[PDB]
């Protein structure tokens, strides 16, 4: 099976703090253990705005740590993620919240469905 | 057709009382609804030696909702657990921000799900 | 229809030894019972080079229980894993607070479940 | 049998910071509640490099907190993990990111498949 075709992450938020050259961010980590390249449609849902959809690809037997703070998503704006792939993959979302006086990480494997 | 589950569970609930400037410790129950109908969600809070308390919230179609649990009248520094039941499938994640004059940390997890 | 699963697993267990003020480093095995019957839970601790240690707890209907694992006689700073078995479906989450004079951090995860997906 | 034969962790990364005896690392925690020793093949996937595979064993009714920073994996290089066992097991991945001025933990149970 090598994963699932749909992944969901309800708690999305790009903090705006930084420390030196290290900036707060979220990384949507995706892995493809299959033999086919994965085309993934990433839908971002907001609290009072319409959805925004991005697209990425990940080659066979490769990892991809996608920096969500580089997609034009407004910083400090709550959102949720729905990712749909044409082939099974596995995803995990991690957040780094840093500032002059703080530095913390949090992570979770996502909720999955479709060819689990 | 639809994505998610109707029931979500989060055993580790706790609202810290620490404050850091204008920032206050809290927990955010993040919910996403990828469906076409508004989700009506009943959130039940279970305690260790007190009876349950139930709240209600709604999330519009294709929207995200980061619910601040520290704004519901739940006693601070009181362990609890959460059972959330929706009329339509949704996805949930619970995150906690514990902050104080000398600390700042985050933790999160996708919840356990049922019926979806 | 009951909610939860009868078996829960948490591979990363560890009780840190630091403290700060009123707080001490610890792990909290949080369990919830949304059913109509009391849950009798057998908690097994597995170690890397030692034999298992088993504890027992009970949780009444529609109640929460945040079990402090640092108060069970488990050696501090000794890696372990947890297998929990309940007579009725429940839901569990494990969280760790690692604190000291110069650090304070939390981590958590819903556990892996079996028999009641 | 308790557990699953395949486990996946998309967000792998070994930080390079240290603080005294403390060294940043990731611990792949595995538990075997079965009666037979588990032979586990751990595959590491990278963003622009080929996979690297390691092997470990875990005795019956034992825990194993595997230090991933002791396997020759380049530090500060994103990767993902796929672990395959001949018998059912359960896995969790935790990261300690520590330095002169920070100390933080994050963790998640992994995505699983081929499990009872
Ligand atoms: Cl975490
Ligand atoms: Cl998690
Ligand atoms: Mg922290
Ligand atoms: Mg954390
Ligand atoms: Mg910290
Ligand atoms: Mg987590």
């Amino acid at each position: 099976m090598n994963g699932a075709r749909k992944w969901f992450f309800p708690d999305g938020y790009i903090p705006n703090g930084k420390r030196g050259y290290l900036v707060s961010h979220e990384s949507l980590c995706i892995m493809n253990t299959g033999d086919e390249t994965a085309k993934i449609r990433i839908t971002f849902l907001f609290e009072d705005s319409k959805p925004v959809v991005h697209e990425v690809e990940i080659s066979p037997m490769k990892s991809l740590h996608l920096r969500l703070d580089k997609l034009g998503i407004p910083k400090c704006k709550p959102y949720s993620i729905m990712a749909e792939s044409n082939v099974p993959v596995v995803m995990q979302l991690s957040r780094l919240d840093v500032g002059k006086n703080h530095y913390t990480l949090m992570t979770t494997i996502g909720y999955w469905e479709e060819g689990s």
